[PDB]
C-alpha cells in the first residue's frame, strides 16, 4: 500500500522493470559497485534528494544507491526526458519518484518539491544529487535551513558546475561539491561520446530525415559539439562549426570541418545585416551545444533555410530563441516534441505552407526529448563517478565538521584520478578490452606505479 | 663563400632547399604572424641560441625565424635520419651555422651536438637552449656545466623532453628554468596527434609501397601520438588494434571504434616466450610504437610476429623496439636506406629468394621523418609559434642575472599562458579560413568569461 | 462518405499521417516532379493497380502519386511489421482501399492480400501489378491465374522479388511481362546499399538503445544490402567484419576495411555442431543477416553467440535466421513489441535473472522496418520514381490485348532505359542542391557521348 | 652482351630485383597464375608489344609472361611513371625494354619504336599488351601491314578501351581485343581503390602540405574520382565534387560530399563570366579525374585560390589546359615533376611572389609522376586479367582465319566472371580471409552453382 509518488503510468512497471533487467547488463562499473561495496552499506542512514532526468539508466543509479543503504526521493531535471516505464518501475520497488514525459512548468518545479517536502515539512535529507544545478538552486534560496544537514552536493552536467563555480568564487555555496563532470570518464564519454549515438538517433525519430548529403551547421565545439559534429558527419551530413574559443576552433578544422560564423567576419552587432544570408540559406540543420545563451537567435531563424530543422542538446532551451518563435509564428503540432514553426505569421497558418521549421523537443534538451539520452553503457561511468562522488562525501561528513576545519574542504572539486581510472578499467572489461600491466623496469622509466595513476593531473587524453 | 662553419652533406641543395622553405612559410602563418609582429621589437637581440632539432625545412623557417628577432644559433639535429638534406643547405648558405645530414653514425650525431657547444675549440657564448628530446639539455648538465650559468632558459619540445626536465627538477639538478613547449593545446592536441595522422602512413608508403587497407595493424599505446597513429591507419582502411596500460585512455580507444588487446596473455609480461599472445600476433601485418618506453615491442613479440610483417616506432628513441635483439640474432638486407628485411631464418646471410623475413623502417629511429618528412608546415605552425612566444618570455626574463632568492621562485617547468595559446589557435584557424564568432557582452558574462577570453578555466581539458 | 472498403488498426491516426504525408512529399522531389509533369495527361488513367508493398509513409505518396495520374488501387503491406498505422489511416481516410497494419498475423498477411485481389467476393478487374518480394505475383499466378489474362505487367520492387520472377520466366510459368525496377542504379546502388546505411543503426537503437561503438558485429552478406549494413555499423565505432560466399565480393570487403571471416572452419558447412568456429562466435554482439538466401545464421551459430548478443535480419524474408529452431526449444520473453529475449535455458519458461540469453529483433523480420520506419522519404524518392515510370511504361504498352502470338514475343523481363535512370539521378540531386556540370559540344564529342546523355554505356557498374 | 635495351641506369638493377621478389609476395593471384600455366606454356610463340607503366608491379607481369613462353619488347606509356630501377631490373635479365622516368615526347615515340622495329625491319610479333591505345594507334596508322599478322590486342585503361570502341564502330580496328579495364577486379579495385591510397600519396611526396581543413574539388566521379574523393575525404578535406553524370553525382551526395560545378548553373559558356568565381577562389587543391579533355580550363585557372594545387589522375595530361600556362605564366620548377606557375606574368617571375599555382608532374598522372602508383597488393588484380587475356587471345588464332571467320571474331570483349572470380578469391586470401561455402541447398535456393558464378554478368557489385 504505497502511496507516495506521481508517475503518467504505473501500469507500465514491469515493461520497465524488463529494460532496467537489460540495463544492468549494460552498466558493469555501476553494477560493480553494487558488488564491490554492498557488505559495508556505506550510504545506509544517507537520504538523498535526487533530481536527473527520469531514466532507465538513472533507475539503474537509483537502485544502486538503495543496494548501498542510501533512501532517496526523485524527480526529474527536465519537463521531455523521463521514461515512463522508467519511472513506472521505480514507484513500483517503493522509491518516491515524481516525474513523467511532457511535464508543464508548474509541474515540473512541483515535482521537485515533492521531493523537498514530505507530509509538509521538510525532509531530513543529508546528501544531494543534481543535473543542471535547478535542484541546488532552489534549497539554497526558498530553503536554505536545509543544507545545514547536507554534508555535499555532486553535479552532474556542465551547467550545473559552471554555476556551483560561481558561488565559491562568491561564497554563497552552503557545502562542498563534487565536479562529477569532470571525470575523464564523465566528460569524454557521457558528454562527447553520448550526445555521438543519441543526436542522430533524436532527429531521425522525429523527423526520419535522410541526413547524408544535407548541410549542418553546429554551434559550439566543446564535448558535447565534438560528439554532435561527429553524430553528424559520420552520417554522411556536410557539417559545419561555430565557435567563439579558438583552440576549439583549431580541433574542427583538424578534424576537417569547415569553421564558419552566422555572423559576417564573426561580428554579433544584432542587426538582420549581420547575417551571413548566403551561409543560412544553405543550412538543412542547426544544433545548438553552448550552455550559452541565445546562440541561435532570432535573426539566424528567419534567415534559415525554409524546411531546417532546428534542436537544442544544451542543458537550457535558451540557447534557441524559441521566445520569439513563440510570439510572432504559428506552432503545428506533427507529433509529440515534434512542431512546424510557420514563418508566414500567427495568425493560423496553411497547412500546405513551404515556410516553415521544424524545432525538436521545443528546444529543451533534444536527445533525451525525441529519443531516449545516452545507452546505459555510456551512463555507466557517470553514474559510477555519482556514486562515489556520493560515497566521499557522505563518507566525510562536512555537515559534521566544525568551523574552523570546513573552510579547508569547502570546494568544487574533482574525484582522484585514480577513481577516474576504476571506473575506466570496469567500462574497458566491458567491451572485452584487455588493459596491459607495466613491469617493474617500464613503471620506473616512465615513473609511476603499476597501479597507477597513469598521468598527471595537468593531462588532458 | 668564405664561410665555412658548418657541415651538410651536399651544401648545392641550397637553391633547391630555398626553393621549399618560401613554400612552407606560406603554410605557417602563425609562425609568420610573429616574424612580422615583433621584428620592429628586436627580441631576441643579443640571444646565443644552442638549438638540436629536426632539421627539416619546418624546423628552417623556426630557426629563420628566431634570427629574425635578432638572435644567433648553432643548429644541429636531434635524430640521425631526420634532416633533410635541402634544408640542411639552404640554413648553411644562409650563414648559419648548422651540422646536420640525413644518414648519420651514432658517434656523428654526439660529434654534431657538439660542433654547435663548440665555437672554434672552445666554448660558444650561448644563453639559450632550444631542445627536442633533452639530449643536448642532457649534455650541457653533464659534459658542460659551466655554461648552463650563462644560459637563461630551455624550451622543451617533446612528452620525452619534458619528462626528462621534470625528473631533474625534482632532484634538484636542473639549472635553469624551462617552458614546457609540449603542452600548450596547440601543440600536444595538434603536434603530437594530427601530425602523426599526416606523417606516419606517409612514412609506411615512402619505405614500402605497401597496400595498407585490409591489413591488420597493431598500436601500442592511445596517447596523443596513440591516437594520431591509430587514425593514420585506420583512415587508410587497416583493422586497428590498441594496447595500452592507461585504462583511461584504453576506454577512448574503445569508444573510438578499436578492439583493445595486450601483446600478453591477460596482459601479464613475465618475461617467457609462454606469455606471448602467439595467436594474437601472428596475425599482425603492421605494429607501430608510440609509447616513450622501453622494449613494448619485445624480442618474443618479434618471434612471433606475422612473417614480413613491417615494424616501426613513432616515439622519440628507438628502444621501443628490440633492435638490438635483432642485430645479434638475425641477417640484415638493405632494400633501400632505411628500409632493411630482417631474415629470421638465420646470422649467416640469408636467401636472395627466402620468405621468412620482417621489414624494419629507419632502424627504430622515428619512421615519420626517417622515412617521410614529419609533420607538414601547417601543422608545425602552431608548436614552433609556441617554441618563439616561449623563447621571448624566458630570454626577457634573465635567469642567470637574478639574485639568488628570484632564481629558486623561478628555477620551474611551466607552459605559456592559455591566451597565448588562444591567440596561436586563432592564427591557425584564420590560416584554414574559419571564422570565429565574438561573444556579445551579454553572452560574456552569462557564461563568466571575458569577451577577449581565456574562454575556459585552466582545468579543461579540450 | 460511407467509405468503408478498407481495414487499418486506427482510422483516427488519419490527420497524423496526413501531416508527415506533406513533410514526406517535400523530401521526394523527383516522385513529386512526376506527379506534376504527369497530372495533367492522365498516363495511368483507366489502370487498375494491385500493390503489394510496405505501408509506410514513403508508399503513401508512391500511392497517391499513382492515383494522381489516374489510376485505381487496391493497396496491402508486403510485411507483417512494416505498416506505419498513421500512414495506412491517412490512405485509408482518403477514399483508397488499403489493407494494412504494423502486427498482423500471417492469417492476417494473407487475408489482405486476398481483399485487394477481391472487391466484394469475386475478382477485382485489375490490369497492373505492383509487387515488393513476389507474394502477390506467387498468388496471382497460383490461385487466380484467370486475373492475369488482364494485367499489363508486373513492377517488382526488390532484388528476392526478381529473383523469383527469373525463375518462373526460364521455367516458362511466368504470364505477363514485368519490370526489374531494383535493378536502376537509383534504386539498387541507393534503396539498397544507402537505405540500409540509415535504417539499419535506427532499428537497433530503437528496439534497445544499446551503445553500439566499441562493440563486435558479424554481418553476413557483402553485397548492395550488406554493403549499407556494415556502414551502417561501422561508422557507429562498431568492430565489423564480414562473411561472404562471393570473393569478388569479399574482396571489396577487404578493402574497404573489413576483416572477412567465416562462422565455420575455413568456411565448410558441414552440418555440423563442430563446423562451427565458436572462438569467433563466441566474441559477436550483434549478427545482421543481408544475404537474400536460407538459414545463414543457423541453429548451431545461435548456439554459440556470445551471450546477449542481438539477432536482426534485413533481407527480405526471416528464413535467413532459424528461427523455428528457436521456437521450438527456448523460451521467449517480449521486452517490448518486436523485441524479444530468447532464453537458452530451456523451452518451457524462464528466469526473469537468466543471463544466457539473445535478443531477436522484429522476430527475424525485416529490422530496418521492423523496430523502426524504413528507408527515409528522400531515399525512396528514388525507387518510386522509378516504379512510377515502370508503372506507365508496362500499362501503355497494353500488353494484355495483344494475339497469343504477339504475347509471346512480348514476354520479358526488363530494367528502365538508362536515360531515364539519369533523369530521376538529377532530381535527386537538386533536391540535395548539387550543380551538374554540363559537357561542352567538344567535350561531349570527346568522350563519344550526346551532351544530354546517357554519358555511360549499359555495360557500366558505378 | 646483349645490349636490345635502354633504361636510365642498369646499375639499379640490383635494387629492382629486390623489391620485384617483396612484391611477388603481394601478388599472390599473379604469381599463382604464374605457377598454375607454367608447365602448359601457353604464350610459347607469343610475340608480345608491350605498353605500360615501367613500375616494379609492370616488371612482375613481364616476368609472368615471359615464364609462359612468350617474347616481349617493352616500353612505358608515360613518360613520367617508369620507376628506373625495374627497368634495369628488365633489361639486366635480357628483355629488350625501352623506358626511363623523364622522356621527352620525341623519346616517347622512340621507345615505342624500339621495340616495334628489329635491327630497322618490323618484329614478326603477334601480341600486344597496351595501356591506353597508344601502342595500338602507332600500330594501325604507321605499321598497318603487321597487324595482319597479330592475333589481339589486351588493353589495360578506359581510355584505352574507348578508342578501341570508336576502332570497332568505324571497322578500322584490324585485330581483336580484350577489355580488361572492365574486369571487377580491375575496375572496381584499380581505378578506385588504388586512386584512394596514391592520390594522397602523391601530394604528401609533392608538396608535403596538410590536407586536413583545407578546401578541395574534384572534376568527375566515375571510378577514379571516387577513389580520389575518398583519398582526400580520409586525410581530412573538406572535398567537393562536381559531375556531368547525374547518376555518378547522386553517388556524391549520398556518400556525404556536396556536389558543385566550377561554371555558374553548371554552363560552361566560353567566357569569365561564367565562371564561379567565389568557389574556386576557396579551393585549395584541384584533381581532375574524367579521362576527359580541359576539365580544369584557362578560366578557372584564372580563378583559383591563391597557392592552389593542381594536379591531374586521370590518362591524359589534357584535362589541364596546361599549354595555356605555358603561353602565359613563368614556371619555377620546386623540384623533378613539381612546378610552380607565376600567374603574374610571362617574362619572369619574383622568387617571393604570393600569385602562383603548384603544378604537379606537369599535369602527368600524379600517382604516377609524383610517386609509385598504385602498390603491389592491388596491381595484383589488374595483372593476373592481363596474363588471363594474352593466353585467351593467343590461343585463338586471329590471324590464321580467313576473312569470314575474322569478322564473326573482331571485336572487344571482357574475360568471364568465372575468372573474375578466382582472381578475387586469391586477393581475398591475401588479406587472410575465409570465403564461405554455399551449402547444395543454399546454392539451389539461390539459382547458382557452389563453383560459381554467384552474380548476374548484369550485377554491378
Ligand atoms: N544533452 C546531453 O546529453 C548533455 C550532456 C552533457 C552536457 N550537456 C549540456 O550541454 C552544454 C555544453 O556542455 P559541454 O560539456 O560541451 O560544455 P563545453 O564548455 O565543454 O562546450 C561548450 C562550447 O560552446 C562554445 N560556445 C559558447 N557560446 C558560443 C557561441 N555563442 N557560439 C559558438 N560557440 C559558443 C564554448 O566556446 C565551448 O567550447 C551544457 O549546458 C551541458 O550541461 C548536455
Ligand atoms: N614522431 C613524432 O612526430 C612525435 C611527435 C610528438 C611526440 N612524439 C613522441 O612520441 C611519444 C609519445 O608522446 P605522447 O604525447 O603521445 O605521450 P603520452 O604520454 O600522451 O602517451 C603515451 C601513452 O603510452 C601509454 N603506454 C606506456 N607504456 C605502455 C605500454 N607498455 N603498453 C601500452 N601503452 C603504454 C601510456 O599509458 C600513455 O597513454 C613521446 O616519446 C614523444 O616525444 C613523437
Ligand atoms: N530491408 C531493406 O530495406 C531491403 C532493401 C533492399 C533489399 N532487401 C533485401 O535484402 C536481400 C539482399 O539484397 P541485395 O540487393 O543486397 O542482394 P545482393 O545479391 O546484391 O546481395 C546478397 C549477397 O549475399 C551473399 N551471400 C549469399 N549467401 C551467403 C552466405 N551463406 N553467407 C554469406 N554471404 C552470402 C551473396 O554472395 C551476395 O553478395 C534481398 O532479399 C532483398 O530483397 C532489403
Ligand atoms: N592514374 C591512375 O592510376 C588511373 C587508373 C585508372 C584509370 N585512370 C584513367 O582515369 C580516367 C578516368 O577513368 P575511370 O575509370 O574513372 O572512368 P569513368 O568513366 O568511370 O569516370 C569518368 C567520370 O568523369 C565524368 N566527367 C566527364 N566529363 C566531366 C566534366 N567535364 N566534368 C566533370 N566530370 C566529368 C564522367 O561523368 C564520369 O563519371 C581514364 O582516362 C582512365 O584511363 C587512371
Ligand atoms: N617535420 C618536422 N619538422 C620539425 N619538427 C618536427 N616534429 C615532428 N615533425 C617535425
Ligand atoms: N604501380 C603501377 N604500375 C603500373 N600501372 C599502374 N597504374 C597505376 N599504378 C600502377
Ligand atoms: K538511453
Ligand atoms: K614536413
Ligand atoms: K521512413
Ligand atoms: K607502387
Amino acid at each position: 500500500g504505497f502511496t507516495d509518488y506521481k508517475v503518467a503510468d504505473i501500469t507500465l512497471a514491469a515493461w520497465g522493470r524488463r529494460e532496467l533487467i537489460i540495463a544492468e547488463s549494460e552498466m558493469p562499473a555501476l553494477m560493480g559497485l553494487r558488488r564491490k561495496y554492498a557488505g559495508q552499506q556505506p550510504l545506509k542512514g544517507a537520504k538523498i534528494l535526487g533530481c536527473i532526468h527520469m531514466t532507465i539508466q538513472t533507475g539503474v543509479l537509483i537502485e544502486t544507491l538503495v543496494a548501498l543503504g542510501a533512501e532517496v526521493r526523485w524527480s526529474s531535471c527536465n519537463i521531455f526526458s523521463t521514461q515512463d516505464q522508467a519511472a513506472a518501475a521505480i514507484a513500483a520497488a517503493g522509491i518516491p519518484v515524481f516525474a513523467w514525459k511532457g511535464e508543464t512548468e508548474e509541474e515540473y518545479e512541483w515535482c521537485i518539491e515533492q521531493t523537498i517536502l514530505k507530509d509538509g515539512q521538510p525532509w531530513d535529507a543529508n546528501m544531494v544529487l543534481d543535473d543542471g544545478g535547478d535542484l541546488t538552486e532552489i534549497l539554497h534560496k526558498k530553503y536554505p535551513q536545509m543544507l545545514e544537514r547536507i554534508h555535499g552536493i555532486t553535479e552532474e552536467t556542465t551547467t550545473g558546475v559552471h554555476r556551483l563555480l560561481d558561488m565559491l568564487k562568491n561564497g554563497t555555496l552552503k557545502v562542498p561539491a563534487i565536479n562529477v563532470n569532470d571525470s575523464v570518464t564523465k566528460s569524454k564519454n557521457d558528454n562527447k561520446y553520448g550526445c555521438r549515438h543519441s543526436l542522430n538517433d533524436a532527429i531521425k525519430r522525429g523527423t526520419d530525415h535522410l541526413l547524408s548529403g544535407k548541410q549542418a551547421l553546429v554551434i559550439g565545439y566543446g564535448d558535447v559539439g565534438k560528439g554532435s559534429s561527429q553524430s553528424l558527419r559520420q552520417e554522411g551530413m556536410i557539417v559545419k562549426v561555430a565557435e567563439v574559443d579558438p583552440i576549439c576552433a583549431m580541433q574542427a578544422c583538424m578534424d576537417g570541418f569547415e569553421v564558419v560564423s552566422p555572423y559576417k567576419n564573426g561580428i554579433n552587432d544584432g542587426t538582420e545585416a549581420s547575417i551571413d544570408a548566403a551561409l543560412l540559406g544553405k543550412i538543412d540543420l542547426i544544433v545548438t551545444t553552448t550552455g550559452n545563451v541565445n546562440v541561435c537567435d532570432a535573426n539566424m531563424l528567419k534567415a534559415l533555410k525554409k524546411r531546417a530543422v532546428v534542436c537544442n542538446i544544451g542543458h537550457f532551451d535558451n540557447e534557441i530563441d524559441t521566445a520569439f518563435m513563440r510570439k510572432n509564428w504559428a506552432w503545428e503540432e506533427v507529433k509529440p516534441q515534434v512542431h512546424k514553426i510557420h514563418r508566414t505569421g500567427k495568425d493560423g497558418f496553411d497547412a500546405h505552407n513551404d515556410d516553415y521549421l521544424i524545432l525538436l523537443a521545443e528546444g529543451r534538451l533534444v536527445n533525451l526529448g525525441n529519443a531516449t539520452g545516452h545507452p546505459s553503457r555510456i551512463m555507466d561511468g557517470s553514474f559510477a563517478n555519482q556514486v562515489l562522488a556520493q560515497i566521499h562525501l557522505f563518507e566525510q561528513k562536512y555537515a559534521d565538521l566544525p568551523a574552523a576545519e570546513k573552510a579547508k574542504r569547502l570546494s568544487v572539486e574533482v574525484l582522484p584520478k585514480k577513481l577516474d581510472e576504476e571506473v575506466a578499467l570496469e567500462m574497458v572489461k566491458g567491451f572485452g578490452g584487455v588493459v596491459t600491466q607495466l613491469t617493474p623496469k617500464q613503471a620506473e622509466y616512465i615513473g609511476v606505479s603499476v597501479e597507477g595513476p597513469f598521468k598527471p593531473d595537468t593531462y588532458r587524453y
